[PDB]
């Protein structure tokens, strides 16, 4: 299975977020991710407004042991559909 974050501000959120994700910002991933996907071996993707920030939540989360983080890209990269805040 999948399980798709907005590791952005909120800010974005409001706007818009991808279907299915859960906003957890790149300051608090770290310690989120275990009560957001308490099963690290699942497919866990990332992305945030610039596809940067959802680059370094990789990196946190790849550190935390993760099997299956992927960076999707940016917001405006991931071709799902999107809800309001």
């Amino acid at each position: 299975a999948e399980h798709w974050i907005d590791v952005r501000v909120p800010e974005q959120y409001q706007q818009e977020h991808v279907q299915g994700a859960i906003n957890i910002p790149l300051k608090e991933v770290k310690e989120r991710i275990a009560t957001a996907v308490p099963d690290k071996n699942d497919t866990v993707k990332v992305y945030c407004n610039a596809g940067r920030q959802s680059g370094q939540a990789k990196e946190i989360l790849s550190e935390m042991g993760y099997t299956h983080v992927e960076n999707a890209g940016g917001l405006k990269d991931i071709a799902m559909p999107k809800v309001k805040g």
